[PDB]
């Protein structure tokens, strides 16, 4: 089994930093480890709960698998957790002001004891702490570093452009690039940095590693860097949708034209599948208005609303019925197209079947269940359509069912 001393018999997260000391002393003569220093875990057992074994194994490279697995088999035995926040520290990290993360950094050494750390070391607000990463933590303060970020990470769980900067930081002029830094500084309240240490473009700027960051402002290095790569996720984001309304437009004409290849192409590079245009035309409209019967089956399955009204209000089965495309009418039926769909003028599909005669069409309607006394805004059923272009085979159909 495992066998553990008084003193330290009690939980780990009841543990003083003279406990968590005395441990690592205790652990190292038990299990023969390399000797360890006191310091490399200042803190009291609520800190050390937050550690993953990635921070057990950095403080000490030769035992830190060993403490890390040792310290959790004692965890599995016994049956950090809870934290309690200032009235300043309440606010939500996000609205955080520089004052209020140095008021965070005394409370966490209090909370969990911790080496002294500066304010200025974490010379940022809010804003620009979300942004740093781990490695900039444990950076900063290493004592201390990876303690911290797990704490930010626990209350979390528990980006706005100047009109000039706007533009992709591909094109970034020099003097843009100076603006970048200054807005930046009273954006995230960052230590003012001069110009010189970045006398470069926006093109040159993008090819610098996060150590050369780190290199030229130790103390805005990092919070740069995260800020530049999120930037650059908006614009990446921001012009992949731009791409797709244009091309979207292409799918218009595409699929006007019958360009089954191109059609495929442009679905296949994000088009968007239901794009609209100045007539409220969908790239289902056109196709079924055109009679691409082929076209009109891949639209299905890449998501086009089969319902869809465009500004007249007619929907593709309405053009489809009007055209005489009997074929793309049973497909719209199948993926549940509706035939009693009325448009501005009260027409529905098996109005505009019986206006251009297509008697195929209006079996096929009737036999879905298109309405017989459906009536249009001139107070005229379908029937009454045929009766006026005299076309007596249809009207007969029509004529039979009261």
């Amino acid at each position: 089994s495992i066998r553990l001393p008084a003193h330290l018999r009690l939980q780990p997260i009841y543990w003083s930093r003279d406990d968590v000391a005395q441990w690592l002393k205790w652990a190292e003569n038990e299990f023969s480890l390399r000797p360890i220093d006191s310091n490399t875990f200042e803190m009291n057992g609520k800190a050390l709960l937050l550690l993953t074994k990635e921070d057990f194994r950095y403080r000490s490279p030769h035992s830190g698998d060993e403490l890390y697995e040792l310290l959790q088999h004692i965890l599995k035995q016994r049956p950090s957790t809870s934290i309690r926040l200032p009235a300043h520290l309440r606010l939500q990290p996000i609205y955080w002001s520089r004052d209020d993360v140095a008021q965070w950094l005394k409370w966490a050494e209090n909370e969990f004891s911790l080496r002294p750390i500066d304010s200025n070391t974490f010379e940022m607000n809010g804003k620009a702490l979300l942004l740093l990463t781990k490695e900039d933590f444990r950076y900063r303060s290493p004592h201390s570093g990876d303690v911290l970020y797990e704490l930010l990470q626990h209350i979390l769980k528990q980006i706005r452009l100047p009109a000039h900067l706007r533009l992709q930081p591909i094109y970034w002029s020099r003097d843009d690039v100076a603006q970048w830094l200054k807005w930046a500084e009273n954006e995230f309240s960052l230590r003012p940095i001069d110009s010189n240490t970045f006398e470069m473009n926006g093109k040159a700027l993008l090819l610098l590693t996060k150590e050369d960051f780190r290199y030229r402002s130790p103390h805005s290095g990092d919070v740069l860097y995260e800020l530049l790569q999120h930037i650059l996720k908006q614009r990446d984001l921001e012009a992949e949708a731009a791409a797709a309304e244009d091309l979207g437009k292409k799918l218009l004409e595409a699929a006007r034209a019958g360009q089954d290849d191109e059609v495929r192409i442009l679905m296949a590079n994000g088009a968007d599948v239901n794009a609209t245009d100045n007539d409220g035309y969908t790239p289902l409209h056109l196709a079924a208005s055109n009679g691409h019967l082929e076209i009109v089956e891949v639209l299905l399955k890449n998501g086009a609303d089969v319902n869809a009204s465009d500004l007249t209000g007619i929907t593709p089965l309405h053009a489809a019925a009007a055209t005489g495309h009997l074929e793309i009418v049973e497909v719209l039926l199948k993926h549940g197209a509706d035939v009693n769909a009325y448009d501005n003028d009260g027409h529905t599909p098996l109005h505009l079947a019986a206006k251009y005669g297509h008697l195929e069409i209006v079996e096929v309607l009737l036999k879905h269940g298109a309405d017989v006394n459906a009536q249009d805004k001139f107070g005229k059923t379908a029937f009454d359509i045929s009766i006026d272009n005299g076309n007596e085979d249809l009207a007969e159909i029509l004529q039979k069912l009261n």
